[PDB]
């Protein structure tokens, strides 16, 4: 689980970057992005 505390709008553009780090799951809920480790 790798948590970030960033003012998203949506949720394709936190998607980008957490595939970058490698990433299975990219969800932001309205506030802070939520990605998962693959």
């Amino acid at each position: 689980g790798v948590i970030i505390n960033v003012k998203c709008k949506i949720s394709r553009q936190c998607l980008e970057p957490c595939k970058k780090a490698g990433m299975r799951f990219g969800k932001c809920m309205n506030g802070k992005c939520h990605c998962t480790p693959k």
